[PDB]
């Protein structure tokens, strides 16, 4: 209940400040799949450098969230994610490096009643699942084999960018 409320709010406010922002959790495999909720709401940001996104934070917390963790990095990108409190948000800017691939990439579909949102293709949500490590299942299962071949390319372009950790992506899949 919680969890409807702070991503209506939310959606709100990411379409408000007119962000680049996609859906890629609970409900967003939801969509895509099959009912794989959490009590967490994961989103994407793209945005331009750190500066985008230390502002577009600071724009948030002026609202009824509070910051519950930065996540940061060695690279270029110090910001890659934060967390926020209303029920938790995850947003992510340099997490996995295509961010702004998979918010162009996103559809608006309507999510709840009379919410539209914009959501992370399959292929995207599946070369997210594989990054963080049955969600990843459930996507592939209900994949198409254009699916499978735009998640492909989606991993090959995380592992070009180097956030692919320091993991062969590719293989730890045809493992799964």
């Amino acid at each position: 209940n919680a969890v409807e409320s702070t991503l209506r709010r939310v959606a709100k406010d990411l379409t408000g400040l007119r962000q680049r922002w996609a859906l890629v959790g609970g409900f967003a495999v939801s969509a895509r799949s099959e009912p794989r909720f959490t009590r967490d709401v994961d989103i994407v940001v793209a945005v331009a450098n750190d500066d985008a996104a230390e502002s577009l934070v600071r724009q948030l917390l002026t609202q009824q969230y509070h910051l519950l963790a930065s996540v940061e990095q060695d690279a270029a990108r110090r910001l890659a994610a934060v967390r926020l409190g209303a029920v938790v948000v995850d947003l992510l800017f340099a997490s996995c490096g295509i961010e702004p691939e998979i918010a162009e990439a996103a559809e608006e579909i309507e999510i709840l009643p009379d919410l539209v949102a914009p959501v992370a293709t399959t292929a995207h949500l599946i070369a997210m699942k594989l990054l963080a490590r049955s969600d990843l299942r459930a996507l592939v299962d209900a994949a198409s084999p254009q699916d499978i071949q735009d998640a492909r390319k989606a991993i090959e372009l995380i592992t070009l960018r180097g956030f692919h950790r320091d993991r062969d992506l590719a293989a730890e899949w045809t493992r799964l």
